[PDB]
């Protein structure tokens, strides 16, 4: 009772063509009845990436606002991720929060509209190298947590991502057993605060470094569901990451 | 100086609703000495540019400043010409006082957007509390210095004038209060760059302009054209493309 789920971050990079190689891939490799594929491509391409790709394959927007339509220049609602036949968004992303700022709060609006605008949401947690080393993991990603939480009227389009931002470009690495233990004291903060149902069935994703030669050992990690996948979504390994169960 | 509108869409519309006001565009005939640019919402860049006539070009609502990279959410000026739009709209307000982008990302933009080809459509002005307390001039002057920091070639600029102290703030500007500002501001290029330049950028107006104020405005001797908001997404766009006719 928990679907495997993998979702591909191109974050922003490629082009029609390069990214049409990419789908070209994507399509003809065979996916697992039991895995659930996204794929998040650069904003200008959503609608692109939704006409190639099989629909075998869902499409998530890599952020979007908070209101259906308005005066924010630069942004795009939920409803015109719908409108270009996407069914995701990813939000709280590292680089969102830590790169352009987005607060806790804002992350929190963006997830009960999308929520409320009939999209899935991969909502995105984590704790940075200084505050891990200060010892407060858990407080991070339980607030974050909450946060999310507090917006969340219906988990099951809700998908959790844990990113270890601490091993992120920071010459430090996670070990497997440092993924299962956050994501078990993420289930446990489900558990805890929203109720058994929602821990049981919520999917908590890993979203750091992985490999097509970590992935299955990750993946088999009780409470890690799948993979939030950066820089190897854009390369062959992808195949081997989706079927890590395989 | 060509007379130059520009459409912004902001976050409005969905394929359907665009659709309709692309095909009234597509329809209007555009008058020779007028440059027309509309801006989508950046999910439908590549949509709009497909659906839009040539003669109207196509704008980003905001970039990057590199050509790729772990940025989720963002997109480059590679991604923007490739959909085939030829400008992107930088510093707008919304992104300045909403999301934060300081003077230095913005110049940064410029220059990386200005390198990788497109026209950037950059935009200054002063909020009220910095025009009440007289700084108008040493706001939009220090704005457009880091622009033109980042500016080699001005053939493929047009600055964008916003008094973002007549949005919401129970004050507006007067088309003689529009003409002051511009009026400064090309003083500023020809003291700061070169009289060539002075003479040669489109200072555009980016306040409200509606069918019934645009002529008034498009008359101002340093006002050569617009950055439009709400009445981009309607027919009388198109009254507004028709100013100096």
């Amino acid at each position: 009772s928990r679907k495997f789920f993998v979702g591909g971050n191109w974050k922003m990079n490629g082009r029609k063509q390069s990214l049409g190689e990419l789908i070209g891939t994507l399509n003809a490799a065979k996916v697992p009845a039991d895995t659930e594929v996204v794929c998040a491509p650069p904003t200008a391409y959503i609608d692109f990436a939704r006409q190639k790709l099989d629909p075998k394959i869902a499409v998530a927007a890599q952020n979007c606002y908070k209101v259906t339509n308005g005066a924010f220049t630069g942004e795009i609602s939920p409803g015109m991720i719908k409108d270009c036949g996407a069914t995701w968004v990813v939000l709280g992303h590292s680089e969102r929060r830590h790169v352009f700022g987005e607060s806790d709060e804002l992350i929190g609006q963006k997830v009960a509209h999308a929520l409320a605008e009939g999209l899935g949401v991969i909502a995105c947690i984590g704790e940075k190298l200084d505050e891990r080393e200060a010892g407060i993991t858990e407080k991070v990603v339980f607030e974050q947590t909450k946060v999310i939480a507090d917006n969340v009227k219906d988990w099951s389009k809700v998908v959790l991502a844990y990113e270890p931002v601490w091993a992120i470009g920071t010459g430090k690495t996670a070990t497997p057993q440092q993924a299962q233990e956050v994501h078990e004291k993420l289930r446990g903060w489900l558990k805890s605060n929203v109720s058994d149902a929602v821990a049981q069935s919520t999917r908590i994703i890993y979203g750091g470094s992985v490999t097509g030669a970590t992935c299955k050992e990750l993946a088999s990690q009780p409470d890690v569901d799948g993979f939030l996948v950066g820089g190897a979504s854009l390369k062959p390994e992808f195949v081997d990451i989706i079927n890590a169960k395989q």
